[PDB]
């Protein structure tokens, strides 16, 4: 795993998230579920808890975008960069952006929203790209048919606990 | 990507550089622009920033030299070795020297100063020679045309970020 104990991690255990907009690719219920599931992968092995907001600035602002979208890193059309996120902090830090030029799907027939969102929130919590190839934090989208086999790698758990510790239970 | 033995890296996130002398090959402003652009490629993907000094010792002392020049490794005349730089650290470390027996150029008609300067500053920041053929840090200068297309390869990016991490306000690229 790769962390950089200069860069601040979140100073609190309870984080807020807000889904700012929805992709035409999927039913709003699936976006909500994918995000919820992605957040749970991390709450499970740390003492981090999350709550949703519908107005104001949540710590982790989640949005779909295309090309230029208000930050210094424009998306690139179809494929390649699927989404990006910023490490802990105020403002844009902790935010996660998803490229709508990708076809977001609940299965593996396009870009699986859940898996990429899980990786993105990784970034939102202070995790950087892992060198380990089976890690969720590995920067490579494998059109991984077996979503039924997904499991956070020991590397991912080791990395996120390095910053926040284990769950209290 | 490779690092120097022992992972030396700068501890400060902000470094100073000073251009000590100028080559007869190019006007001074073109030398300055090539160096600025060479520093900029790395600034863009790390938390590192740089500031120019015009007197005294900057972390990264940049100079043109020929044959013996006051250090352990004399240059070798036209061709072959083009420049050499030192790993992060005090004094001579972090410095970058360019062989003036090469024809330093703004384009590809001679040895592109920008390109070799970018590889040298790589060295000054802690990166060693990549075994990956398309990495700026591959130790071979080549028959490249499009300077316009220039972008650090992922291997160079993963190298320098393994050392410094990415820009604080930026995603990992
Ligand atoms: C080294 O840069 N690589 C990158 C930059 C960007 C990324 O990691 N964003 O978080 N891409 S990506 O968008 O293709 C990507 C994003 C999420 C992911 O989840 C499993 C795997 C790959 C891969
Ligand atoms: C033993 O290493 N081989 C070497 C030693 C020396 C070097 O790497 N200086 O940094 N050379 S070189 O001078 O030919 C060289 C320098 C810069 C460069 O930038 C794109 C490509 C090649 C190639
Ligand atoms: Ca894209
Ligand atoms: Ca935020
Ligand atoms: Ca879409
Ligand atoms: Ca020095
Ligand atoms: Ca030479
Ligand atoms: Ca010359
Ligand atoms: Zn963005
Ligand atoms: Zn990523
Ligand atoms: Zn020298
Ligand atoms: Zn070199």
């Amino acid at each position: 795993f790769r962390t950089f104990p200069g860069i601040p991690k979140w100073r609190k255990t309870h984080l807020t998230y807000r889904i700012v907009n929805y992709t035409p690719d999927l039913p709003k219920d699936a976006v909500d579920s994918a995000v919820e599931k992605a957040l749970k992968v991390w709450e499970e092995v740390t003492p981090l808890t999350f709550s949703r907001l519908y107005e104001g600035e949540a710590d982790i602002m989640i949005s779909f975008a295309v090309r230029e979208h208000g930050d210094f890193y424009p998306f690139d059309g179809p494929g390649n960069v699927l989404a990006h996120a910023y490490a802990p902090g105020p403002g844009i830090n902790g935010d996660a952006h998803f490229d709508d030029d990708e076809q977001w799907t609940k299965d593996t027939t396009g870009t699986n929203l859940f898996l990429v969102a899980a990786h993105e929130i990784g970034h939102s919590l202070g995790l950087f790209h892992s060198a380990n190839t089976e890690a969720l934090m590995y920067p490579l989208y494998h059109s991984l048919t077996d979503l039924t086999r997904f499991r956070l790698s020991q590397d991912d758990i080791n990395g996120i606990q390095s910053l926040y510790g284990p769950p209290p239970d």
